């Protein structure tokens, strides 16, 4: 029940830089994530090593933290309780609001990520799928925030810097990614 587990919904200076995404992400625990932010804890341990494009780094924590919002149980946990199992996919374009300077051009090519993750109370796996390009189109896009389930975007801030993102709202509008930490 969506009252006591996470996910359980669907069991009941300044630059703006316009990109594309995909994402598809699993999320195998030993125990159903209790709240969100034991789900961003797991989910943020998708790049504690990392061998994937530079570039492209940034982004993909901020689309990690999206589809995060995203994740849903699935019938895996009910045929079995000791193996959960969660899934979000999402495609999009946007504007991100960051301060790390000139983003060099991106390319449609997708990028696999296949990690464990132990946070204590949970550990498993996680296999994530992302692709982020440039967005040479003419159609007007949101901020990539809108793209953040309603139900949690108020805890962008916090949960993002679980991600190494550093985030704040300061007189702009919008959240910005004003660095990146070198601690995560």
């Amino acid at each position: 029940l969506s009252n006591d587990f996470f996910g359980m919904e669907d069991m009941d200076s300044l630059r703006y830089e316009k990109f594309r995404f995909m994402l598809k992400m699993t999320v195998r625990s030993n125990k159903p994530f209790r709240s969100y932010d034991d789900v961003t804890a797991a989910v943020s341990q998708w790049d504690n090593s990392y061998i994937g494009m530079v570039g492209k780094r940034p982004f993909y924590k901020i689309i990690a933290l999206i589809g995060s919002s995203h994740l849903q149980a699935t019938p895996a946990v009910l045929a079995d309780l000791n193996q959960p199992e969660y899934y979000a996919t999402l495609t999009g374009r946007c504007f991100l609001p960051h301060r790390l300077g000139l983003i060099p051009p991106m390319f449609n090519v997708s990028e696999t990520f296949r990690k464990p993750f132990n946070i204590g109370i949970y550990k498993g796996t996680l296999d994530f799928t992302f692709t982020v390009s440039d967005d040479e189109s003419n159609e007007k896009v949101p901020h990539v925030w809108e793209y953040m389930n309603p139900k949690y975007q108020s805890q962008i801030q916090k949960e993002g810097l679980k991600f190494g993102l550093i985030l704040s709202k300061k007189a702009t509008g919008t959240w910005v990614l004003d660095q990146l930490s070198p601690f995560k």
